[PDB]
């Protein structure tokens, strides 16, 4: 398959990091994120 990354369920990436977190912190409005991709348009 050739791949790398791997997250959970009920989780997604963020940016450069690709660093997983859980959808409870998508589209908030938080830096949680690595790269602070989560709040780039949302
Ligand atoms: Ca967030």
């Amino acid at each position: 398959g050739s791949q790398d990354v791997t997250c959970s369920l009920g989780y997604f990436p963020c940016g450069n990091i690709t660093k997983c977190i859980p959808q409870f912190w998508r589209c908030d409005g938080q830096v949680d994120c690595d790269n602070g991709s989560d709040e780039q348009g949302c």
